[PDB]
DNA sequence: CCCTATACGCGGCCGCCCTGGAGAATCCCGGTGCCGAGGCCGCTCAATTGGTCGTAGACAGCTCTAGCAACCGCTTAAACG
């Protein structure tokens, strides 16, 4: 993913691990980045590696 | 036996072919005069040297705004085949 694209309407139910390669200046952008897989209904423990 | 015409060799004069010494034209050398260029001298004024002083600009500091790299997203009119 590019971090600042698509808005909040992107669906990633099947994902489990989120790797932030590049940290953003705005932490809300990173929050919506690993919030793509950590929404309501996730069946697995979401883990983020920065 | 003597005179007289007769054909034949040729002393002298004139013209033609071959070679030698004197003079004239030419090239080289030495002395000398003139043009281009280089060196020297005289004036002479502007560059040089020394000192003084004002200030132009470098430096530092603080504040605000434009630019820049790299990304996004939407519209739509322009570019392209």
């Amino acid at each position: 993913l590019s971090t600042r694209a698509g808005g909040l309407g992107i669906n990633l139910m099947t994902a489990d691990t989120v790797v932030i390669f590049d940290s953003d200046w705005n932490p809300q952008a990173d929050l919506q980045a690993m919030a793509r897989a950590h929404r309501i209904g996730q069946k697995n423990h979401v883990m983020v590696y920065r």
